[PDB]
């Protein structure tokens, strides 16, 4: 069997790779051990990456997440939990980056990326980017300076992908 078959990624550092791709389509094609979700503390997968990953699981991710919250309570901003990856991956690592549109501390973005270091290889979006309101260039910088394990970043918008690559170096 063919798992963690990432292809067409641009190498940014020894361990950070990036591709202009839809993360749901990438997960279905690469079959990663871990797909990272851009989660909130209550695992309410409404929009952005979370809404897209949840919709791809036909809401099984939300049902599982609500049961996890009933048992454990909310996550901390900067924290994570490992749940099933359903039809996308073996596991989903739900990571809570700070949501600056909700007035959260951007300093917590490094703590959020540290969760990636517990997994040898991950398919991920840029934490706190998009609907979370942080600058994606800053998120990529924190990612490269924090994550030491193999992270494959999927950036949906070609124009944001080009901006990230062209401004990295």
């Amino acid at each position: 069997s063919m798992v963690n078959s990432f292809s067409g990624y641009l190498k940014l550092t020894d361990n950070v790779y990036i591709k202009n791709a839809d993360i749901v389509e990438e997960a279905k094609k690469v079959k990663p051990t871990v797909v990272v979700n851009a989660a909130n503390v209550y695992l309410k997968h409404g929009g952005g990456v979370a809404g897209a990953l949840n919709k791809a699981t036909n809401n099984a991710m939300q049902v599982e997440s609500d049961d996890y919250i009933a048992t454990n309570g909310p996550l901390k901003v900067g924290g994570s939990c490992v749940l099933s990856g359903h039809n996308l991956a073996k596991h989903c690592l739900h990571v809570v980056g700070p949501n600056v549109n909700k007035g959260e501390d951007i300093q917590l973005l490094k703590s959020a990326y540290e969760n990636f270091n517990q997994h040898e290889v991950l398919l991920a979006p840029l934490l706190s980017a998009g609907i979370f309101g942080a600058d994606p260039i800053h998120s990529l910088r924190v990612c490269v300076d924090t994550v030491r394990t193999n992270v494959y970043l999927a950036v949906f918008d070609k124009n944001l992908y080009d901006k990230l690559v062209s401004s990295f170096l």
